[PDB]
């Protein structure tokens, strides 16, 4: 799985071992092994939602399967919580971009999970 | 909606009030309300474009529906005239990506928007 | 085609005439004129990979077409020796997502590619 944060909260907001808590959570709710986990953050971004400049994030999610309704509501759940909490940002002020890639689609190691 | 912009224009090109403009436009184009729309910009990068690293922009757009033929290209004048305008980007060096996203694909608020 | 690599190499680790390479390889790969090529290359980014902050990168290639099964592998083993050579990051700490544009749905000079 793949997960990339974009946010205009600077970088010294973020705590140290977000990435691998990141990491940790992402590996629960997908059932994948952590050793599989991407996690990407980019703070400090010039960014805007609804007008406002007010503390916001733009993810992505993108997975082999584990994707579906009753599944994304989960992750939007977990790491909503997880920006709110670690970066204090609210949670009607982040959006999460769900992907269910195809196995042939996705390429790692010279070659792709097909 | 959600739209974000890549170009090699440094921070300083970027005008006063471009976010809250491309918002406004974008809401006017998607016809959805301006508390939806969630902007992007990300200048200073490292790109190119056909080989020349002259003014260039790699874009996005993501919305639930309003992603077709005849809508990209009104959304492409836009965006490309805009960026021509306020960036001085060449529209022939912008690329801009539909994503008809699927309501269950988009978290928000702790949950989807399906 | 559009290709984008977010790695946590530091920028001065990445050699000058990367982006020309790159441009020309995938032109070649994809046997799309050079003039098409778009490539963005993001150093210095704060990611984890399976949960180690060793030398890592998530890339997406968007193309019109020339993606699949075969394609895609070919992309790969290309993709990541020119990152294991040029950037010194392990194959399989590279992560890289394909993507098939319809042309509809890729705007470019005040309009699409339908
Ligand atoms: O989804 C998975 O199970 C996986 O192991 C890897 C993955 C990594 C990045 C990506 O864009 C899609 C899938
Ligand atoms: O498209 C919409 O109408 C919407 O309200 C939200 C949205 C949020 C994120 C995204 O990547 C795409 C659409
Ligand atoms: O696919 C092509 O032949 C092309 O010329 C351009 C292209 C540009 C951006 C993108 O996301 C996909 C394709």
């Amino acid at each position: 799985p793949m997960f990339i944060v974009n946010t205009n909260v600077p970088r010294a907001s973020v705590p140290d071992g977000f990435l691998s808590e990141l990491t940790q959570q992402l590996a629960q709710a997908t059932g994948k092994p952590p050793q599989y986990i991407a996690v990407h953050v980019v703070p400090d971004q010039l960014m805007a939602f609804g007008g406002s400049s007010e503390p916001c994030a733009l993810c992505s999610l993108h997975s082999i399967g584990k994707i579906g309704g009753a599944q994304n509501r989960s992750y939007s759940k977990l790491l909503c919580g997880l920006l709110a909490e670690r970066l204090r940002i609210s949670p009607d002020r982040v959006y999460i971009n769900y992907y269910d890639m195809n196995a042939a689609n996705v390429g790692w190691n010279n070659s792709t999970f097909a």
